[PDB]
């Protein structure tokens, strides 16, 4: 591992929502707890064994936290990820999800380019019990995305997009999720963006029974995370993220900062 570039430096941005709802209206309040999260979710990272060696030590570190403290004002017929708004439904509590992505990648384009990752967090309730969504690690057709951005021009949107992006919501049901549930869903998110899939009932090895220390993170169902194995990326995992880690590492991660 290259401890020149070894951390996947991010643009982390809080919505509005995000702002209200989790930063109590206040800009200390919204960066600790993004800071201490990602330092969280950096301790689960830079502590995984890649290819069960020595190949560990690769983390996230924040560059910037974006803080969004009010809506962004549109113009009819106009859409932006901050806006108040929700999209395609304005009577949801939430927009449709991927169309969240989509719209954060386009209005963040210019400043995804410039970082390894950029990650967005919420505060609304997506469908169903969504919690979040990120680009890389999908089995779909033609999918991309994830660590170190990767264009692709959009044309609908008319110009190029980054890939390198994710996003987060702290509110599930009614209610802010737990702290320790937050960690893991920004968890595995950036897992999606490492190059993880998610893992399959099929292999017993990445998809454990309660009495084995339960599902790993990427596991498609969300958990409270109070079995052993939640906190910690599977063997499935592992493999498909050293496929490319070393490679993208190269490509856009840089030093660690003390
Ligand atoms: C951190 C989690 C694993 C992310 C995924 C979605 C995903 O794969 N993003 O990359 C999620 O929201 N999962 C939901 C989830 O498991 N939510 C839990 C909280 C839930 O609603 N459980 C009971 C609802 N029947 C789904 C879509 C499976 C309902
Ligand atoms: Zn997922």
């Amino acid at each position: 591992p290259d401890p020149m570039k070894n951390t996947c430096k991010l643009l982390v941005v809080a919505d509005h929502r995000f702002y209200r709802y989790m930063g109590r209206g206040e800009e200390s309040t919204t960066t600790n707890y993004l800071i201490e999260l990602i330092d969280r979710v950096d301790d689960i990272y830079r502590n995984t064994a890649w290819d069960n060696a020595g190949f560990k030590g690769y983390g996230i570190q924040i560059e910037q936290i974006r803080i969004l403290k009010s809506p962004q004002e549109v113009k009819p017929g106009e859409k932006h990820y901050n806006m108040a708004k929700s999209y395609p439904n304005e009577e949801k509590d939430a927009w449709d999800v991927k169309m969240l992505l989509e719209q954060f990648s386009f209005d963040i384009a210019e400043e995804a380019s410039k970082v390894c990752l950029a990650h967005l967090f919420t505060y609304q309730d997506f469908d169903m019990g969504t919690l979040g969504l990120a680009y890389g690690g999908s089995p779909r057709a033609n999918s991309h995305g994830g660590v170190c951005p990767k264009a692709y021009y959009s044309p609908v949107g008319k110009k190029n997009i980054y890939l390198n992006s994710g996003l987060t919501s702290t509110k599930n049901y009614g209610k802010t999720i737990l702290t320790k549930e937050a960690d893991l869903v920004t968890t595995h998110e950036l897992g999606h963006n490492f190059g993880a899939e998610h893992d399959p009932d099929g292999l017993a090895e990445c998809a454990p029974n309660e009495d084995q220390g339960g599902k790993y993170v990427m596991y498609p169902i969300a958990v409270s995370g109070d079995h052993e194995n939640n906190k910690m990326f599977s063997q499935c995992s592992k493999q498909s993220i050293y496929k490319t880690i070393e490679s993208k590492a190269q490509e856009c991660f840089q030093e660690r900062s003390n």
